[PDB]
C-alpha cells in the first residue's frame, strides 16, 4: 500500500503519495462559516467553507486558521481539513494508506498525542508516524550533516544533526514567523494610510508581502536610499483595482526577522539564534556544521535572504572559518518531499506504528517510538 | 392548493397565481368617491368606486391612493384593493389560498405587522409570506449576485447581495419615485400655462410621463440644444380635444432621479447611492457587484435610463472595472416574476406563516420567520 | 507668554490657554453653506458658516464634518476652523504664542504632516507639539501606569502606558465612535417611522442620542424588560414641533459597542479590544494595567458604560485580579486637560519645535521631536 505524506503545515496543509516528488495538493488550512444572513431560499447552502472554497468566497466568511504558533489550537476545525484533505482533495480511503505527519520540536505532548487519537480513532489509518521537520528537510537536501533553519508560517527553528545523531541540548524554537510578518506589515501600511482590518484583509496584506516585499542586504543603506528618492517604491492592486504603494515598507517588513525589536520582542534575530545554536555543541563538530546551513521552510524566499545571513553569521563567527548557506530552490516544499523519501525506504517500513500497536499500548506510545 | 402573489405596490396592484409568468391582474391602486350631488334617481349608486372603474368615471370623483410612501395610511381603503383583487379580478376566496405579498426594506414594522394582521383575521388565508422586493427582482432574473435597484412608484432602493448573502449595513433606501416626478411634471408645465390641478388631471399627467419623457444622456447638453431648436418638442391630445406641446420638461422631468434638489431634497442622485452602496460592501465582492448591477421597477422603464446608470458608474468607480447594468425587457413585473417563480420552490413550502403559527404567538412571529 | 492648547477633536473643538482649569472655548467642528437661494438684498449673505453659528442656521445650510475618522478629510475647511478659534473665540493672535495639538495614534503621517505645515507657515506660530491623545489622557488624572480607552467622535484606541515607558506594539485603534452610533440610531429610528434622511437631521438625532441612550448592563435582560413594559419608553420634542416615543432603541444604539456586527463590522468589542491590549503586553506588568483603566472620550459618557466596562473585563481577566475603572466626571475635556497639564511643565520648554528648526529641517521633524 502507497503510504502517505501528510505535512499539516501551519499555513498551509500539503499533501501526496509517497514515492512522487511534489504533493498531490496544495490549499490554505483555513475553515470559512458566513458572517452575514441569507435571504435566498434554496440557496447558499453547506455553512462551513473548507480550503480554497473559502479563499476565494472569503468576502462573506470569517477565516480561522486552527494551527496557532504550530501548535494545533482548535481541533473540531482540525478534524474538518484532515477530512476534506482526505476525500475531496486526494479522493482515497485513509482506512488502507499509511499516512506520515509532520510536527514541530519541543511541541506540548497532548498536541502529537491527540494527533495520533485522531488519525487512529476517526480515520482508522492502518500506520502512521509523527516526525520531525527539520529532519525530513534535511533527508531532502540529500545529507547526513548540516544545521536546519525552518521557518514556516507559526514557528521558527534551528535543529544541528551530525552524521545522524540530532543533539536536541541545542535545538532552538522561536516562535516568529510568517504570520506576524503579516501582522507586522498590515499595522506598518497605516503609515500610508491603507486600513486592512478584517480577517480577510490580512489575505490581501499577506499576497501583497508574498509579492512585493524583499530582505535588505544593509538595513541603514536601504533606508537611506530609500529616503533619497522614490526608486524603490511599488505599485500593487487591490480586488478593486484601488492602487497601494509601499515604499521601505518592502525591507522594513522583513527585517523583523533579524530584529524582533520592531514586533516587541526581546528574543534575538534569526542569524545569532544560529550561531548560538552553533556554538552549544560539541567542539569538533562545529566545522561542519558551519559549512552547512540548509533553509527550509516558506519564510525563507524572501529575496536577499540568504545573502543578508551569511554576511551577518560571518560577522560572528570566526574569521578563519568558512559559512556555507545552501538555499534549496525547492525550499518551501523540503519537509513534504523528505517524507515521501523516508516513506520510501525499506529500511524505515519497520518504523510504523501499526493500529495493533496502538489498541495494544495506547496512545503514549507516540512519544516512545517517535523522536 | 396554488399560492397568490399579490405584489401590493404603491401605484398598480399586481395579482396573480404563483407560475404563471404574467400577472392575471393589473389595475391602478386608487379608490375614488362622488365629489357631485346625485339628482338622478335610482342611479348613480355606489358611493365608493376602485380601480379601473374608477379611473373610467374619474370625472366626477375624487381619487386616492391608499398607499403613500409605501407606507400604507389607510387600511380601510387597501381592505377595499384586497377585496376588489380577491374577489373581481382573479375571482376566488382567499380562504383556500396561500398568499404572497411584498414589502420595502426599512419599512415600519408596525407596517407589516397590521398587514398580517388583516389578511388572517379578515381574509384568514391559510398561509402566508412577504418577500422583500429586491430579492423577488433578484430571482426574477435568476441571478445569485448582483445589487438590486428597485424603483417603483413611491420608494427607490438598493440591496446589494453577494452569492445569496444580503448586507443590511448597505441597503440605502430613497423615498423618491414616479409621484414625486408626475407632482414635478406637473409643477414645471405650468411654465406654459397647463394647469393640471385635480387629481384627474395628474392621472392624465401620469399618461403624458409615461408617453412622453425620457432620460438625458448629458443634461447639459440637452438643455442647450432643447434651448436652441425645436427638433425635440413633442404633442400630446387631451381627452377633451386639445393638443398639448411639450419641450425640455420631457428630459428635465426624469433628470429629477440624478438631482433630487431638483425637488428639495438633499440626498444623492441614485448613481451616486449605489456608488455608495457598493462601498460600502466588502473590498473581497465589488468587483462582482460592479458587473451585476440589476434594476427593476416601473419608473426604470424611461428609454436610456441604463446607459446614463453606465455613465455615472463608470465615472464614479475605479477605472480597471467592468460596469454592465442588467435591465430586462420585461423589468416592470420582475418583482412578480420573482414571486411567481419563489412560491414554485419545494425548499420555500417550509417558509410559509401558517395560521396557526399566527394564532399562537400573534402579528410579531412575522419579525421572526420572514426577513 | 501663555501658550495655548487647542485640542483638535472630530466632532468638539476644545480651546483655551496652558495653566487655565478647563476650556475657553468648546464649538463643534462643522462648516456649513446655505443650499437655497437668497431673494432679500442684504440678507443671507457669508456663503459659509462655520461652528455654532452654522448650528444656529442648520434649516438652510448643508453641514459638512471636516474630519472623518481622525484624519482631516477636507483640509480648505479645517484652515477655516483654526482661523475661527484663533481670531473669533480665543481672539488672540496666535504668531504671539506657542500652540499645543493633539493626533490619535496609528494615524498616517502625512496628516501631522500637513498639519505642522499649515500651523507654521499660516499662523506662523512660535513654536508647537502634536502630542497623543492617550499619553495627556494619562497626564490630566495624575498617574503613570493606566491603559486608556479613549472613545471619541472618531476612533476608539487602547494605550498601555506602564512607568511612562509605553509599549508601541500593544496600541490598538479601532474606527468606531460616536458618529457610527448617531447613524445606526437614525437607521433604527425608521422602524417606527420617524424618517431623518438630511444633513440638518442628523444633529437633531446626535441630540436625541445624548439626552436619551444609555447602555445596558445585561443586553438580553434589558430587551425583555423593554418588550414586557413600557416603562423604558420616553418622549422627545422635535424642533418642527412634533413629539416622537422611542422604546428601546435607547440601549440598542450603544449596544455597538459592544457587538460592532450591528454596524456590520467583524472586529471585537471596546472591552475585548482593551483585554487584548493587556494580553499583549509583558507578563509582570498586567497586574497594574488592569488596575488603572482610565476612561475619557465623549462617547463614554453614556450612563452605564464603566459598570459595563468592569463587568464584562472582569469575566476576561482571571478572578484573582483586581480590574479597577477610573471614570472621572470631566473624562469628556480629558485630553486638553492633561495639554494643560503638560504646556505648563518647566521640563517641557525644551522640547517644543521651534520656527528655526521647522525651518532648518521642514515638516518632517515632526516624526523625530514627538512620540
Ligand atoms: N514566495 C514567498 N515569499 C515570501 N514568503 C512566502 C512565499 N511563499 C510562502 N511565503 C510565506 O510562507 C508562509 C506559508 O508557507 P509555509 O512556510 O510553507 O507554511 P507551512 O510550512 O507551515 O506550511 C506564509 O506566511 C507566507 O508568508
Ligand atoms: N413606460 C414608463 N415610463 C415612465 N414611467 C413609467 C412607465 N411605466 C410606469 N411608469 C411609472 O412607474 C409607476 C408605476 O410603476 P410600478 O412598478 O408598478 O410601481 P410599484 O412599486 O407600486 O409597483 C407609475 O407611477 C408610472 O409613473
Ligand atoms: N453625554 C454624552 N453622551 C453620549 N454621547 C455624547 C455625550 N457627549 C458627547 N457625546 C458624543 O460624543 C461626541 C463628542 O464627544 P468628543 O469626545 O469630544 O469627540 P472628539 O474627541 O472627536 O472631539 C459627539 O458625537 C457626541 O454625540
Ligand atoms: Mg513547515
Ligand atoms: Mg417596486
Ligand atoms: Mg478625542
Amino acid at each position: 500500500t502507497t503510504a502517505l505524506v501528510c505535512d499539516n503545515g501551519s499555513g498551509l496543509v500539503k499533501a501526496g503519495f509517497a514515492g512522487d516528488d511534489a504533493p498531490r495538493a496544495v490549499f490554505p488550512s483555513i475553515v470559512g462559516r458566513p458572517r452575514h444572513q441569507g435571504v435566498m431560499v434554496g440557496m447558499g447552502q453547506k455553512d462551513s467553507y473548507v480550503g480554497d472554497e473559502a479563499q476565494s468566497k472569503r468576502g462573506i466568511l470569517t477565516l480561522k486558521y486552527p494551527i496557532e504558533h504550530g501548535i494545533i489550537t482548535n481541533w473540531d476545525d482540525m478534524e474538518k481539513i484532515w477530512h476534506h484533505t482526505f476525500y475531496n482533495e486526494l479522493r482515497v480511503a485513509p482506512e488502507e494508506h499509511p499516512t506520515l505527519l509532520t510536527e514541530a520540536p519541543l511541541n506540548p505532548k497532548a498536541n502529537r498525542e491527540k494527533m495520533t487519537q485522531i488519525m487512529f480513532e476517526t480515520f482508522n489509518v492502518p500506520a502512521m508516524y509523527v516526525a520531525i521537520q527539520a529532519v525530513l528537510s534535511l533527508y531532502a537536501s540529500g545529507r547526513t550533516t548540516g544545521i536546519v533553519l525552518d521557518s514556516g508560517d507559526g514557528v521558527t527553528h534551528n535543529v544541528p544533526i551530525y552524521e545522524g545523531y540530532a543533539l536536541p541540548h541545542a535545538i532552538m524554537r522561536l516562535d516568529l514567523a510568517g504570520r506576524d510578518l503579516t501582522d507586522y506589515l498590515m499595522k506598518i501600511l497605516t503609515e500610508r494610510g491603507y486600513s486592512f482590518v478584517t480577517t480577510a484583509e490580512r489575505e490581501i496584506v499577506r499576497d501583497i508581502k508574498e509579492k512585493l516585499c524583499y530582505v535588505a542586504l544593509d538595513f541603514e543603506n536601504e533606508m537611506a536610499t530609500a529616503a533619497s528618492s522614490s526608486s524603490l517604491e511599488k505599485s500593487y492592486e487591490l480586488p478593486d483595482g484601488q492602487v497601494i504603494t509601499i515604499g521601505n515598507e518592502r525591507f522594513r517588513c522583513p527585517e523583523t526577522l533579524f530584529q524582533p525589536s520592531f514586533i516587541g520582542m526581546e528574543s534575538a534575530g534569526i542569524h545569532e539564534t544560529t550561531y548560538n545554536s552553533i556554538m552549544k555543541c560539541d567542539i569538533d563538530i562545529r566545522k561542519d556544521l558551519y559549512a552547512n546551513n540548509v533553509m527550509s521552510g516558506g519564510t525563507t524566499m524572501y529575496p536577499g535572504i540568504a545573502d543578508r545571513m551569511q554576511k551577518e553569521i560571518t560577522a560572528l563567527a570566526p574569521s578563519t572559518m568558512k559559512i556555507k548557506i545552501i538555499a534549496p530552490p525547492e525550499r518551501k516544499y523540503s519537509v513534504w518531499i523528505g517524507g515521501s523519501i523516508l516513506a520510501s525506504l525499506s529500511t524505515f517500513q519497520q518504523m510504523w506504528i501499526t493500529k495493533q500497536e496502538y489498541d495494544e499500548a495506547g496512545p503514549s506510545i507516540v512519544h516512545r517510538k517517535c523522536f
